[PDB]
């Protein structure tokens, strides 16, 4: 949401204003946190609920590090794409 001037129960909320690398694996799916809630960031834990948002599976093709966005405002979720920067 544009709008700054209140929190409204089903936005996402930061969890950090930078992204959290993660070494991944060829093949696995990894369940990014959209909402912000998880205990276990970036990855989903069920906190999600009662918020109406939802986790974002995400399976690379190859090993390496992935940047998984932690302030969940990511134009290109679930990867951090700079937009903490500016949030
Ligand atoms: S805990 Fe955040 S999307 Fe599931
Ligand atoms: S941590 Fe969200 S865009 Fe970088």
């Amino acid at each position: 949401g544009s709008s700054h001037h209140h929190h409204h129960h089903t936005d996402p909320v930061i969890a950090q204003k930078a992204p959290y690398p993660v070494t991944v694996e060829a093949g696995k799916t990894y369940h990014w946190c959209a909402c912000g809630r998880s205990k276990a960031q970036p990855f989903c834990d069920g906190s999600h609920k009662g918020t109406g948002l939802a986790p974002v599976a995400y399976t690379p093709d190859k090993a390496g590090t992935a940047y998984f966005c932690g302030c969940k405002a990511s134009k290109a979720p679930p990867l951090c794409d700079g937009t903490h920067k500016t949030l």
